């Protein structure tokens, strides 16, 4: 499906900090509670992909650009970051900052 391809893309080229997540799912709060607490709500976008008749698909795609298929999945500047772990090992190590200093956001 080109469509869902598509849609998934927009999402993360229109917005530099793209999330996809689920109901109900503490570590998709826990990330985006963190890059919320960088203030980056003006260029965050976060989409809940399973109210949506297609969630195994977008699943499936997120796998395909990043490795796995669960959420929270995570994008900052069309680049991986990944899951809530790996934006908390960024975090700590300052990895995050530094990337949103680049663009920026910090
Ligand atoms: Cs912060
Ligand atoms: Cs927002
Ligand atoms: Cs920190
Ligand atoms: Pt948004």
């Amino acid at each position: 499906s080109e469509a869902v391809k598509k849609w998934v893309n927009k999402i993360i080229e229109e917005n530099i900090i793209a999330v996809f997540a689920k109901t109900e799912c503490p570590y998709c709060i826990k990330a985006i509670s963190i890059l919320k607490g960088y203030n980056l709500n003006s260029h965050m976008h976060v989409e809940n992909i399973e109210k949506n008749p297609d969630m195994a698909n977008i699943q499936a795609y997120l796998k395909e650009l990043t490795g796995k298929s669960s959420v929270p999945r995570i994008f900052i500047n069309k680049d991986v970051v990944g899951g809530c772990d790996d934006l908390v090992k960024e975090n700590d190590e300052g990895k995050l900052k530094e990337r949103l200093q680049k663009l920026g956001l910090v």
